[PDB]
């Protein structure tokens, strides 16, 4: 498998992108 659920950008917490592209500076957008 890949990682349990989709890559919800562990750097932000949203399903759709990876922290490598996390455009959310923790609580902001
Ligand atoms: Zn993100």
């Amino acid at each position: 498998a890949q990682q349990r659920k989709v890559i919800r950008c562990w750097a932000c917490g949203k399903e759709g992108h990876s922290a490598r592209q996390c455009r959310a500076p923790r609580r902001q957008g």
